[PDB]
């Protein structure tokens, strides 16, 4: 049993649970059941699952050093799997109603779910909304009488609540902050002073990273009771780390990998993101350079887009991705020494969600 | 100091808590703070807090009987508070998010917070999203050390999936449950054979009655350590029944009390909503009746939605509704009567919510 094949059995066994629930407890049709049956699917599949298999392969370190009944390793690999699952759903939750936000129009070889035909924004904003209701049900279900309960439900909780500031800071990442005020339509920076490497930073921190890197981490650990294993200061040092870093290739990919390639037509300069490339320009861009990109950014307009993507290329924008590549690098070596001194075993884990971020 | 004055007080104090942790722990800016603020009066303040305001009113009735220490009581009632507006907050999160879903205009004398000049959609859903974190934030920091966290956490989740569930149920009332499909755009019924009293209670009793009633109730007894004064099957059957009731005296509003006088412009008909009126009326409609109410519903045409309006009058459906409403009376007296054996506190504490429903 690879440890994959574990976590989907694990899949069909949580949404049996869930869906054979909602018709003995919650009074639902079959209709309704095979919808919400379609919708899991449709929105928690895909891909690799690496937030979810992070959390499975932390507690597989911790189980190939630690003494236990054979019926206690099966029950700590599967509560790794639900617990990865959860985080898989919190995925969900986000996409749907970032796409939904967004105004997006592909994710993953298929129209974002609220434009399927059956669906609408009235009903995938609440789909969205039950993704996340899931987590919760799976976590009271399964870990009902588990020492980690609690703390696995506060670390959720504070994972959840962070991605959603950081959503936030995702969103107005294009005004400038004095100017925000609900009574007042948001016009677009144009100083673009606030595109800086310390707010760019603080976006990806709250948007991506704890969800991404913190909570499969702290979730491998909690499930296996292996906390005190660790420095968590070190765990969340470099889980932002880490998380950043690969933010800054997802920004220059929303750029650079073709359409096809990447699953969905990018549209960060259109939408002036306050992206990795756009801070990195104006940190080194010479004074007619700045001019031409405030002429250019955050329209709609191809030809526009097209300067933008050309004053990129002239700046050598992949000699900074370079020299930040190799700074990450140290960095995450370092958080890595650090975490041997308590444990070997978890150190080795980062290493590998660290070589999944990197070489990939 | 009414309870009142000590509900709206404790919101200072939980927005003040709220806001500061955005500063302190989440880096976040003052405008980012200020719109936050704004963004949580304008969705959590307004009418008579009865769902906040019964957890008080159910923690001051266990009070009055109870013998305490001074300082025991203050931390009862500003449990109490708190658990109230974790309620409000969470109805703040339906308004926010269900005014998106279904296009709604208008909201308590203002346009509904996503149609704000500086909000938009795009924050607007995010916007709900953290409405609803806020809960959890204030259960974890204030019930941290309490006896009840887990219970009330677990009911909160609880009421919430069951309340996402009722939505789904009641923005699919409309369809034909054996022709919902994510791949095919939805059709109103021709048959109307789903609009029974059985389809509707099941949309109500999720949609509305856990959150505005079983939750304040139960969450009362919780801070009043008191959840086996009560036997809970009982306080769910009353919590279902008046929920249900309000439910039918909405319905009925939606339809007939004049668009300022409630504050928004009734869309059930043109929605094609499964109301009350529409499953009484085709209760006891005749042929030519029934063959008239499928040619003019779900119609925005103010002229179709007149006929359907003309038809509600023809069919006496006040009858229906005083006949209604002398059944749940005898129903709801019952239930109180069956509480008193176990806690007359309480009973008189459900009393007093029946006659804020009823006589209201
Ligand atoms: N077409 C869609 O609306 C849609 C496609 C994919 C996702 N999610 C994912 O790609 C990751 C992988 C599993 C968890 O979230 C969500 C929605
Ligand atoms: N790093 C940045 O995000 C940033 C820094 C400086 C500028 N603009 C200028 O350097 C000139 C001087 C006045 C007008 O534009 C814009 C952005
Ligand atoms: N204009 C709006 O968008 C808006 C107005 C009112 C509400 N909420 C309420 O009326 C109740 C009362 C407090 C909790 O929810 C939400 C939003
Ligand atoms: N109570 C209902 O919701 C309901 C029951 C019956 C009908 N239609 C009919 O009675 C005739 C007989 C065949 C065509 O229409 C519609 C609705
Ligand atoms: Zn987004
Ligand atoms: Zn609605």
């Amino acid at each position: 049993m690879a440890s994959m094949e574990r976590f989907l059995s694990v899949y069909d066994e949580v949404q049996a649970f869930l869906l054979d629930q909602l018709q003995s407890k919650y009074e639902i049709d079959p209709n309704r059941a095979r919808y919400l049956r379609i919708m899991m699917d449709t929105t928690c599949l895909g891909g690799k699952y690496f937030r979810g298999m992070t959390v499975v392969n932390v507690a597989e370190g911790f189980l190939a050093v630690t003494q236990h009944d054979e019926a206690t390793k099966e029950r700590i690999l599967h509560d790794a799997c639900v617990g990865g699952w959860m985080i898989e759903f919190l995925q969900a939750h986000y996409l749907v109603e970032d796409d939904i936000m967004d105004g997006s129009v592909m994710r993953r070889g298929k129209p974002c779910w609220y434009r399927f035909p059956g669906v609408t924004t009235q009903c995938a904003i609440n789909d969205g909304i039950i993704l996340k209701s899931w987590t919760q049900i799976m976590a009271w279900h399964y870990f009902a009488d588990r020492p980690f309960l609690k703390d696995l439900l506060c670390l959720f909780q504070k994972v959840d609540y962070a991605t959603a500031v950081g959503q936030m800071y995702d969103v107005t990442s294009m005004c400038d902050s004095n100017k925000l005020d609900p009574e007042v339509a948001q016009p677009m920076t144009t100083d673009f002073a606030e595109f800086t490497p310390a707010i760019y930073k603080r976006i990806v921190k709250y948007k991506t990273t704890f969800y991404t890197y913190l909570l499969p981490l702290v979730m491998g650990l909690l499930v296996s009771e292996a906390a005190a294993s660790v420095e968590m200061n070190l765990v969340e040092r470099v889980a932002h780390l880490i998380g950043e870093y690969f933010q800054v290739q997802d920004d220059v990919m929303d750029c650079f990998t073709p359409p096809e390639q990447l699953g969905k037509v990018g549209t960060d300069i259109e939408d002036a993101k306050c992206s990795w490339l756009a801070v990195t320009f104006l940190g080194k861009a010479n004074a007619a350079q700045v001019a031409e990109f405030k002429a250019n950014y955050g329209e709609k307009d191809p030809a526009k887009v097209a300067v933008v993507k050309r004053l990129y290329s002239k700046a050598n924008l992949q000699a900074d991705f370079a020299a930040y590549e190799a700074e990450v690098v140290r960095e995450v070596e370092s958080l890595i020494e650090q975490l041997k001194v308590k444990s070997p075993t978890f150190a080795e884990s980062v290493a590998v969600v660290w070589e999944k971020t990197h070489k990939r």
